[PDB]
């Protein structure tokens, strides 16, 4: 059995060689895992100050964004860090409710301000190209952490006996082939004509290609890419006339899931172009995703290239 | 703060008075389940063993019969009992890779064969409504006891810390409507075509009736009808070229979460007809599943009454 | 492996063939028990609420008296119940400030006054000799459930992570011999002639008889009963000017330990006579105690006949 | 609610402000203390191999020593660390049958040798008053570390819920006077003839100084020593014909329970002079060992200057 701290100490050429600081970073985000997976054994606020507080504790972040809070939030006694986090406190926590799985994710940047002065918005509206970590924590049957610096995506299950997260699977990779697709289909009539046309594409009958696909949506951004990751397939969220620009926020879910899905050997797109790749309008800005096997998001990326409409 | 022993003991009007055999049965269930809710923190056989093992040991049940054995299993030195169980040890086992709900269902049987005696396939082949017990655990975000004994379905989630499971509903019940539908859409080609009929149904624009619905398919049984049950929703499991009677079985899945239905003001078909009232054929038997808000499962049968071809 | 609910089914034969009953008693007892071990891992009043509670849920207790109330408790709605049980809800709680052992002990009685009526103190002062049932949990390094029907001492062991209290030692006895000595020796000149001479008894050179003997004295009455019984050995706590007939409690500690000594096939004496013979005066009347090894209590008593002065 | 990591990172002046490394060495130690703190609810072997692949995994010790080995261990790959620990692994492991508190024991050295090359014995036989850090995790009722590291006494208990050790007392300190003394007091005859009226001197009546004393003797260095820190006292383990020169070992159990004794305002003697200057003379040496109180251990020191005879 090997920890995520020793994992860390062990690969200490990740996050350019800046090991005590991903540990401490990481530290942070396991005591909130450890505080919000009790807690779950409304939560939005409590796992935000949870998170939040763990972060600030560990001298090392300037400051945080959240999906909870309208204004950044400036650590003070922090200026002198270099290092800021975005983050999704608890992803779908309406499932809460149902006993779904849930999540946790975040992002993590250097600054661009000055050391030893005030963050300022535009630490946090980096294009996703430039995140220095990304992960998320899954709290489904079990509780599990996955995590990238830019060397592969690692998972860690936690133990809730030993009060540890223990590596288990070193390097997560989509297999070569998808065969799942996950969409809210009820919605069908309101997506763009080419996500409508790649849902009849996924529905034909072509054993050589493994169609038609599975469907599965639990509901839950983490869940669904967690199983998607494992078992390869592709999770869509498109735009629609109550949210044209589609429903996921792009800093507090698609740049950190499509960091990780690009270090997994995925594709991560707006339908259009990379996700990673897009320049920030606000801290709320939303997009439409498309996320998993690269064979699976390239016909997606096609079907809206051969019908265009909304 | 009230645990599943004293919500038993407080409701000794129900299971025909029979308040001691009840705690003893359910007491078996809380141990098997307490024993795989910490073996998820292969997993089928283990299930199975412990889950038998735990009914044997409290000498009320003359034998059991499972989702994961050929033949009837009869307790030697229990042919005084007049109890028999029927289990689905690990519901959707498949789900534990990828961190996804899994569940425990059981139906229970006053045994009609003669006491005293070796309890036969007899004892196992009633219609589902002479059942007398009925319940599930699901393993996910957090594990949940849930059950009937006909007046009413009560669900109690397990507190790790206390190592005890805590009422949390006591009347469980369908919401007066249901805007949410749960079937592997991608299938949709092979499924009967009443059924294709009812998806685009489900997909219409229709404000008055809160459609087009909300898509939900976890991939779990329990789960999905664990969360359809809460928030309202139908469950859909039909027949396809490859599983022309359904893929689930009669006895282990349909009838006791057809009785749980019910018992929450629902309706369980198989698109034709009542499932308590199917006459079993065999151990293993089939059926296509249809189970959750009336007016949902009402709709299924009217198109497949439209729609009869498969 | 076999659970606290599964031995009690299993010897059906103790407690005057009432299983069901015994089931349901220690049940509320395991429940008070893993409630305070979370609670450890003032109190007083908290495990006095807690167990007191968790009796009365199970209806079969007709009422309790504790170490903690003045009065007895009459429990409204049970007055059909037949048991009556005394309790000590937190042995020796001062320990918890420095992390030392702490217990519960337990005793139980058939009431005397007619069913269907209040019970009265009558039916809480009868002589030891009258319990049905006495035990102890221990909650040190790890939490552990004694007890005795008058069919020998049954020890179980919690495991935390499944919730569950689980057989470890089906026959509790005491060695042949005993070889340590536990009292609180810095009052030596407080303590009985006889006790003082009994003491440097014990500090003799003396290798037949495996002297001088070890001590050892926690500081809590169920942490140092529990290794004597385990081990071999004597546990003292003398009367003194400030405690003339002794400290601890006749009814809520010497008599329920007295009953499980005797069944481990130790003795229990007060210096002078067996303290389940001891006909009792008031709820809170106080006795000295001298209990473990037979020959060791004998001894004891040979050195008060000897040195009668206080 | 404040972690010991987070503490850790607030007194970042302490540990000759090396953060980062005291970081990473208590957190060895606290995952070692996870792991047997869920194994205790044989074990030596046990707990001194997960202690050791902890410190082996943080690469910051060079090497550590055991009372479970009787040869240094030097970490292959550590060479080029400059910490050695030494630690008795489950101090008092014999406890464990009876359900009786046991501890760990850990020392910090910095190392004398030349870094890059292996530590040798030298390393690890440095006078106590070189200690960087001393402290102990003892599993009672609760589980809790406290250690030092020059600059006070921190204690911290672990919940087990949260999978975290919490900060329960910054300034550990002993109160301005002792009344509880902790001895095997049956041993009286084989004692040195001051430790024999000191003992006498501890059973005298004289009010104005809190005597005669209270006797407390678990049987556990590391609970007899915790307690007497937090209420106050001294603990005494003499030699006798059999330990002519102590029982304890100087360097895995005096040391480091010395230095704790004495950051705590404490004292810790051998009976003649302090422990922490004492010239090691084997990996395995004992010592005559009192601690505690200063007042008390001036007093033992007192009596065997006046009554030297062993």
């Amino acid at each position: 059995m090997k920890t995520l701290g020793e994992f860390i100490v062990e690969k200490q050429h990740e996050f350019s060689h800046a090991t005590g600081e991903l540990t401490a970073l990481l530290s942070a985000i396991k005591l909130g895992a450890k505080i919000i997976h009790r807690d779950i054994n409304k939560l939005d606020l409590f796992a935000n100050e949870k998170l939040k507080a763990a972060l600030k504790a560990r001298d090392i972040v300037a400051g945080i964004a959240s999906e909870e809070e309208d204004e950044i939030v400036v650590f003070e006694g922090c200026e002198h860090a270099k290092y800021v986090v975005l983050m999704d406190p608890l992803d779908g926590s309406s499932n809460i409710d149902v006993n779904v799985s849930v999540g946790t994710i975040f992002s993590i940047y250097r600054r661009v301000t000055p050391v030893g002065t005030p963050v300022t918005e535009e630490d946090f509206l980096q294009p996703g190209n430039k995140q220095v970590a990304a992960g998320y924590v899954v709290y489904g049957s079990s509780t599990m952490l996955v995590y990238t610096t830019g060397c592969g995506v690692h998972a860690f299950t936690y133990d809730p006996s030993l009060g540890v997260f223990c590596l288990c699977q070193e390097r997560m990779r989509f297999p070569e082939k998808g065969k799942t697709y996950s969409i809210n289909e009820g919605n069908y009539i309101k997506f763009p004509n080419g996500v409508k046309k790649y849902i009849k594409f996924c529905q034909e009958e072509d054993k050589s290609t493994n169609r038609p696909y599975t469907s599965r949506y639990i509901g839950s951004l983490v869940a669904d890419f967690h199983r998607n990751l494992l078992k390869g397939g592709i999770y869509l969220y498109p735009s629609t006339a109550s949210h044209p620009d589609g429903k996921l926020r792009l800093l507090y879910e698609c740049n950190p899931m499509a960091f990780l899905a690009e270090q997994a050997g995925g594709k991560a797109s707006d339908g259009k172009e990379r996700i990673l790749d897009i320049i920030p309008e606000t801290l709320h800005q939303r997009r439409s995703f498309f996320v998993g096997n690269d064979h699976m998001v390239e016909d997606v990326e096609r079907f809206i290239r051969e019908f265009p409409d909304a």
